[PDB]
């Protein structure tokens, strides 16, 4: 309890001086050593799941050999708002490993509707999450209508502590296998979303990968994130906010700054 208390006091500071909550967890895989911040409290996901979507098919991927290689082909109406890269490829269809890696790398929101639909839809994906351990992780509606980001809805939502643990599993845990663990990092260390938020936080010679959630009412976005500096070991860290205004607007330098804060706590020199 240590190093939670430790931050205790600047991050109350900056969730107040943002309007609304600030959710963090963040782990040093060495020592073990956590740092915590209404890490217990559930949050929006908003497009964060679509990490957790492609490890999902990245587990399935392991007993069906061809999956990825799979062409999708959708109509115009698989389109949705924010789908830059399954638009260009409307007339072409895409693979499953391409799609996975659009809705990881571009948060795209066609692409993660067509492979939740390959998952059996959000409770198939909510199901991967329970057989790694994840019982706080609930996928609810699809894009767009998960989004809505009510105050006090469960729909959609997981806690910082459970998406570090599950991100953990995942990405440097045993969850997936060794082939499969390192595409998954590789598609998060890919991702062009995020370069306000905890990348902001991090060094120019530290590697990371993230995946970023913007719900786009009641102040609710979020980052998910591998570090890894220089001469020590990985942190896995989770920034959630949301606020009680349907109008009040989130703000990637919060995120950034609760990514900081979580560092620092850690005594990650950064
Ligand atoms: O600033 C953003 C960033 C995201 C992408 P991500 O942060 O969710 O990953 C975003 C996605 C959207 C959207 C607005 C958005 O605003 O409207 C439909 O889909």
């Amino acid at each position: 309890h240590m190093l939670t208390n430790l931050v205790a006091e600047p991050f109350a500071k900056l969730e107040q001086d943002f309007g609304g909550s600030i959710g963090v967890y963040a782990m040093d895989t060495g020592s073990g050593a956590t740092v915590s911040y209404r890490a217990e409290e559930r949050f929006p996901l908003c497009s964060s799941f679509k990490g957790f979507l492609a490890a999902a098919v990245l587990a399935r991927s392991q007993q069906q050999a061809g999956l990825l290689d799979t062409p999708i082909r959708y109509g115009k109406n698989a389109l949705v708002p924010w789908s830059p890269i399954s638009e260009k490829y409307l007339t072409t269809g895409m693979t499953v490993a391409e799609l996975s890696a659009a809705a990881v790398q571009y948060s795209d929101n066609a692409a993660a509707n067509l492979l939740l639909k390959e998952l059996g839809g959000p409770a198939g994906l909510t199901a991967f999450m329970r057989s790694i351990g994840d019982t706080t992780f609930r996928l609810d509606r699809w894009e767009l209508e998960l989004n809505s980001a009510i105050p006090g809805d469960a729909r959609d939502t997981s806690s910082p502590r459970a998406v570090t643990e599950s991100l953990q599993k995942l990405t440097l845990g045993s969850a997936l296998a060794a082939p499969q663990r390192q595409q998954f990092v590789d598609w998060l260390k890919g991702n062009t979303t995020g370069n306000h938020r905890i990348r902001a936080a991090v060094p120019a010679d530290w590697a990371v990968g993230d995946k970023t959630g913007t719900c786009g009412v009641y102040g609710t976005a979020n980052d998910y994130a591998v570090v890894w500096p220089t001469g020590r070991a990985p942190i896995v860290l989770a920034v959630y906010t949301r606020a009680p205004n349907k109008d009040d607007k989130h703000s990637e330098a919060v995120i950034a700054a609760a990514a900081r804060l979580a560092l620092e706590g850690l005594g990650v020199n950064g």
